[PDB]
């Protein structure tokens, strides 16, 4: 059920903590 799409990338990304995406 919309396992997906937006979810590796994002789940690639937000892996971590937050990373370049709330960079300091």
């Amino acid at each position: 059920y919309n396992g997906y799409l937006c979810i590796a990338v994002a789940a690639g990304a937000g892996t971590g903590y937050f990373l370049f995406s709330w960079k300091k």
